[PDB]
């Protein structure tokens, strides 16, 4: 609870550990192996269904980016 004034945000992502190594691996390439999608879930601590649903999570959540540039609304 520190750092400079003003914040503007609202809901907040999982870990900083989780959303850097989802879109790391997928950034690297585009989808990790079960070992790989494991580590994952095992440093996030999830399910591996939960990952590889991390993975079209992403692809879903990453969509709703360049669509506010312009901010016509």
């Amino acid at each position: 609870m520190s750092h400079m004034l003003e914040g503007r945000k609202k809901r907040v992502p999982y870990t900083k550990v989780q959303l850097k190594e989802l879109e790391r691996e997928y950034a690297t390439n585009k989808f990790i192996t079960k070992d790989k999608r494991r580590r994952i879930s095992a440093t996030t601590n999830l399910s591996e269904r939960q990952v590889t649903i991390w993975f079209q999570n992403r692809r879903v959540k990453e969509k709703k980016v360049i669509n506010k540039l312009k901010t016509t609304s």
